[PDB]
RNA sequence: AGAGAU
């Protein structure tokens, strides 16, 4: 409940910034901002950042596509650093 | 893996 942008890592380019922003906000409550660090020198290291409106939503991203294994390989989809703990 | 380039 103090975090928000969750850390999505190898996965085929299925999701690009718009689609992952569709799957978030229509599976997960609207991406605020979606950060594509990579794809700049190439379609290489294609891990991306999204940004949620408060967390359900996010760590409702996380659960949803984290452990899939799509095209052969397995995707790292994580919400921040848990700040409801305590 | 867990940091923002596009």
């Amino acid at each position: 409940m103090t975090e928000c942008t969750l850390w999505m890592t190898n996965f085929p380019p299925s999701y690009t910034q718009r689609n992952i922003r569709d799957l978030l906000q229509d599976i997960n409550v609207v991406a605020l901002s979606i950060r594509l660090p990579s794809l700049r020198f190439n379609t290489s290291r294609r891990f991306a950042y999204i940004d949620v409106t408060s967390k359900e939503d996010a760590r409702y991203c996380v659960e949803k596509l984290n452990g899939l294994k799509i095209e052969g390989y397995t995707l790292v989809t994580k919400v921040s650093n848990p700040l409801e703990l305590e």
